[PDB]
């Protein structure tokens, strides 16, 4: 059987969806017409530096791992058994699996990257080195219970997630632990993944009562809950993405348990594809 996953920030990279923009001159030009700024200019120049903001960089990745989806198909035309996406990916696995169109889509990653750029005075840092499960524990015996698990990604790296003193103590302490090989904060000013999103979640969901969800065709593996949707939980499970783990390890790991699984990553970059493999071995 065969996945396909969608890549989401920190997979953006200037010169993304290269070919793609003029191939599919149309569905640039909606998505430029809604968003009030040209797509390709954001992704080949990255003007003021825009890509690195969530409230571009979500719209951006959702267009590109649509154009490179249905590139893909053109050539190849296959579909998947499953689909699933990191955070703003799984918008592109629902949007492949027919749970809405192309704008329907575009106008809820648009909403939640607003939404998400209202965040500040939070930050989050990849730990790599220890399972979730230590992660969890160093947190609580260190003082720093108000930390977050915002990625579960393979069986040593976890992303953690909180205020931004928080994440700066957090530092200080994971360098302490022995088998911890790397603390690297990530480029955000929010806390994303976490409890202190709950006032965008809350609107979010609000948001999302005014759209009407059509049928998933290719199962879709839940970030929140590393199992498929179901057609009638496609509004909560999107809501508590917001404010809830990406379960990722878990996510593979239950494609892996299905007997003899590929994935293959569609949109820019290799990062989730380099995290098959630490999840194999």
């Amino acid at each position: 059987m065969i996945t396909y996953l969608f890549p989401g920030q920190g997979s953006q990279k200037q010169g993304m969806g290269s070919s793609l923009f003029d191939e599919f001159k149309d569905l640039t030009e909606q998505a430029d017409e809604t968003l009030g700024y040209s797509m390709k200019r954001l992704c080949l120049e990255n003007p003021y530096s825009n890509l690195h903001k969530t409230q571009f960089t979500q719209p951006a990745l959702y267009v590109v791992n649509v154009l490179s989806y249905l590139k893909k198909i053109q050539d190849n035309d296959i579909k998947p058994d499953y689909v699933a996406g990191h955070s703003l990916g799984e918008y592109n696995a629902l949007f492949a699996a027919g749970a809405f169109d192309f704008i329907t889509g575009l106008q809820l990653v648009r909403k939640r990257g607003e939404l998400m750029s209202m965040a500040t005075d939070g930050k989050m840092a990849a730990v790599m080195g220890l399972t979730a499960a230590q992660v969890s524990d160093a947190l609580q015996t260190h003082g720093l219970h108000t930390i977050d698990i915002a990625n579960m990604n393979s069986p040593h790296q976890v992303v953690i997630s909180g205020r931004k003193e928080d994440i700066e103590r957090a530092k200080s302490v994971f360098e302490g632990l022995k088998d911890v090989t790397m603390f690297h904060p990530l480029n955000v000013s929010g806390a994303f993944h976490s409890r202190y999103m709950s006032e965008a979640k809350q609107e979010f969901e609000k948001f999302l009562q005014s759209f009407h969800f059509s049928a998933i065709s290719i199962p879709v593996i839940s970030n929140v809950h590393a199992r498929p949707y179901e057609q009638d939980g496609i509004h909560s499970v999107l809501a508590d993405q917001i404010d809830h783990s990406v379960r990722w390890n878990d996510s593979i790991r239950y494609l892996l348990d299905k007997g003899r699984m590929e994935f293959e990553e569609v949109g820019p970059g290799h990062v989730l594809t380099g995290l098959i493999h630490r999840i194999k071995n």
